[PDB]
């Protein structure tokens, strides 16, 4: 856990061109499921690096677990390839990111009491309610969770340079509620 | 906890036309002290209802739990009168709500991972880091905390029909997520 902002979850999204069977699916693949009480989808996972492929009905695929934009790209693609080789007819098709979460450390305790209440149509700090502050940026559009170890967790962005730029935003904030 | 929100919280701020003296305050006042190295401002309360005020060395005073916009601005009010009766040339300016957060109970459970890959651009749900699924609404700007239990708390509102109207919006999509 670094200063600088890691990347700890990129969610994307992509379109297949046609709806597929997905009790089907899960029969043929190797690493697949599909339990529909339990989760609306087919579950398909890929070892190496380790992410997870949610397969719907209507042919929309969601991909989690990926560490970077461009691992998210890959493990895309890499599904799409084994939908296609169990011989359905899919096209890879308007790939987005939609959400990377990340999360760094600043290595010094954070009065969240002087924060929040120096700060109080930003962000909300309620302890009984959730733990950790709770912090609405607006540019850019950055949703971040603050600890009182040091912690800090930036979710809701669509590229990585606004995870950076929101955390250059804060920083400068989180030093004056430093304490012990 | 019904299903409608309830008001938990109400963050309102006003100036004071004066600088104060924290410490002075502190000494003379029946309810109120200042530590600077426990936190930077004079700590007051009163008890009914139970709210408290931060009082700030610029004048600038935060109140802080009351359940209404009404009932923080009595406090408010209150709060500027015990400083006022305690010698100082305050007067009371530009109340504002700052924050109103609140929470409901739909008493059903919710497959979190549902809503969040189904909605993934409006929300993250990370349980290893947090608790919880965060739904970040921009008509109206609400953040909603969404627990598995279905209980719901939002957060972010500076008028109460903002709050009504967030949950409005996020029910039809907790209800596809029942579980």
């Amino acid at each position: 856990s670094g200063i600088i902002p890691t990347l700890q979850n990129v969610v994307a999204t992509v379109n297949l061109s046609c709806k597929l069977d997905l009790k089907n699916i899960a029969l043929r693949a190797r690493n697949a499921e599909y339990n529909p009480k339990r989760f609306a989808a087919v579950i398909m996972r890929i070892r190496e690096p380790k992410t997870t492929a949610l397969i719907f009905a209507s042919g929309k695929m969601v991909i989690t677990g990926a560490k970077s934009e461009k691992s998210s790209r890959m493990a895309a693609q890499r599904y799409a390839k084994i939908i296609h080789k169990l011989g359905f007819n899919a096209t890879f098709d308007d790939f987005k990111i939609q959400n990377i979460v990340s999360s760094c450390d600043i290595k010094f305790s954070i009065r969240l009491e002087g924060l929040a209440y120096a700060h109080s149509n930003y962000c909300s700090y309620e302890p009984e309610l959730f733990p950790g502050l709770i912090y609405r940026m607006v540019k850019p559009k950055i949703v971040l969770l603050i600890f009182v170890s040091g912690k800090i967790v930036l979710t809701g962005a669509k590229v990585r340079d606004d995870i950076y730029q929101a955390f250059n935003n804060i920083y400068p904030v989180l030093i004056q509620h430093r304490k012990a």
